[PDB]
DNA sequence: GGCTCACACT
DNA sequence: AGTGTGAG
């Protein structure tokens, strides 16, 4: 029986990111309550990242600025910058290359998102077990680390990091260290790693962020949850049945929807434990034969998915919602607004083709037609032979006109919701 | 609520 | 090629 503990995975996760970005940029933010926003003339702004500061006071990602001040009275806030009319993110994306460019030196990396990476820390473990060889590993060496699942059985634990060091020494004792194949050792030497890599961060960066050691993607996601921030958690393949026992479905990657609601609904269960008792022919039948294995393993503790190494994003795109009565109703409206989102494109691909050596070879159009429950009423694509705004915009609107309902051909119906333009299909150049 | 991304299915 | 789900 596979045990699935074949590899040693980490994912590093930035802690509350656009808010370090600003806190950064400006020491009055530093150590207060504070939340970045977008669009501040509409209540305040949509808040979209919150400092734990402000967390404890129940702020949360959901709210308008307006509201979270009701809860928060002295949150001091920050604005995304604006440009050409759109939110422009460029700040985060260029302090999220900042922190990937830091973690490639370590292992190769799997950018999962703007503030988070997988890391594949197997080779590197095999590496560090033998330039160690025989030493037995310092407590000193994992400052910030948790044990899932310790300290166990029998006023130093009254206090978190009492208890933290309870369990860390508790661990550590019962490391065999002879013994290189033991996978717990080489997740005790993956966590070592990940310390220095997170160190490696905030010393070149100022960023703080957290981290989960495992031996796959699903469990360092779920271990870097647990103690967040500023601290990393590891998840051994022993910790998994009590972990499991009183984990809600919801709580694991890719389960958080339609299919973890089905999970729950057809099986009757609440817990990721539970899964246990089905047959994989079981889970196959309800859920499908990709599903149905997957979760039959995963239950276990067990997955195959391979850290991808791609540092860079797959696609490029820009788009804007335009909700209720400022739905787009004029051609002119709407090729305006094109032409705005074309432009910012261009910019991020000229960029993109200097830094990374590659061009987009695809344009894909996607809009939202009023009334429409679906998120994209219509997707369309033509070839993307310049990187020239004006041709891109142009283009972008005679793939998208036919959907006009109107008849006089100056005003649009239905109005548009969204407009959304997307790069694709990189090559090298 | 808003701006992004990746990927499975057909 | 076009749609839908999931996430951060
Ligand atoms: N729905 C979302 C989720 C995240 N983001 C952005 C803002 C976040 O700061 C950044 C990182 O996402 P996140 O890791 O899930 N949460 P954040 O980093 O702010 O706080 P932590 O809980 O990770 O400490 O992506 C967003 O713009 N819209
Ligand atoms: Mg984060
Ligand atoms: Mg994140």
């Amino acid at each position: 029986m596979a045990t699935g503990q074949d590899r040693v995975v980490a994912l590093v996760d930035m802690d509350c990111f656009f808010v370090q970005v600003e806190q950064r940029q400006n020491p009055h933010l530093r150590n207060k309550p504070c939340a970045v926003v977008q669009y501040k003339s509409w209540k305040g702004g949509g808040i979209i990242a919150v400092s734990y500061e402000a967390r404890a006071f129940g702020v949360t990602r959901s709210m308008w600025a307006d509201d979270a001040k009701k809860l928060c009275p002295d949150l001091l806030l920050a604005q995304v910058r604006e440009s050409r009319g759109k939110a422009n993110l460029t700040k985060y994306r260029e302090a999220s290359v900042e922190v990937m460019e830091i973690m490639s030196r370590f292992a190769v990396i799997e950018r999962a998102s703007i503030d988070e990476a997988y890391v594949d820390l197997t080779s590197a473990v095999q590496e560090r077990l033998q330039k160690l060889q025989g030493q037995p590993i310092s407590a000193d060496l994992l400052p910030s680390t948790y044990i899932e699942g310790l300290p166990q059985g029998p006023e130093e634990t009254v206090q978190k990091e009492g208890m933290r060091k309870q369990g860390l020494f508790q661990w550590l004792d019962s490391l065999q260290i002879d013994n290189l194949t033991s996978p717990d050792l080489q997740l005790t030497v993956g966590a070592v790693i990940v310390e220095e890599m997170r160190a490696a961060i905030e010393r070149e960066t100022g960023f703080q962020c957290s981290a989960g050691i495992s031996h796959n993607k699903v469990l360092a996601k779920l271990a870097c949850g647990l103690n967040k921030p500023n601290r990393q958690t590891l998840v051994s393949h022993g910790s998994v049945p009590q972990l499991f026992s009183q984990m809600p479905i919801r709580k694991i990657r890719s389960l958080g929807g339609k299919l973890g609601a089905s999970v729950i609904e057809i099986l009757g269960i609440e817990y990721m434990g539970e899964l246990t008792q089905f047959t994989e022919s079981q889970l196959q039948s309800h859920f499908g034969e990709k599903n149905g294995s997957w979760l039959y393993a995963m239950c276990r503790g067990i997955e195959h998915d391979p850290v991808k190494p791609r540092q860079l994003p797959k696609t490029i795109g820009c788009s804007k919602n335009f909700p209720g009565k400022t739905a787009l109703a004029t051609r002119e409206q709407v090729q305006w607004w094109l032409l705005q989102l074309a432009q910012e494109l261009e910019e991020r691909l000229t960029k993109d083709r200097n830094d990374n050596d590659r061009v987009a070879t695809q344009l894909v159009v996607s809009i939202r037609v009023q009334g429409d429950k679906r998120l994209s009423s219509l997707r369309r694509c033509c070839a993307l032979t310049r990187y020239d705004a004006h041709k891109m915009s142009h283009d972008a609107f005679t793939v998208i006109k036919n959907c006009n309902t109107s008849g006089i051909q100056t005003e649009w119906s239905p109005p548009l919701t969204m407009l959304f333009l997307c790069a694709t299909k990189f090559s090298a150049s």
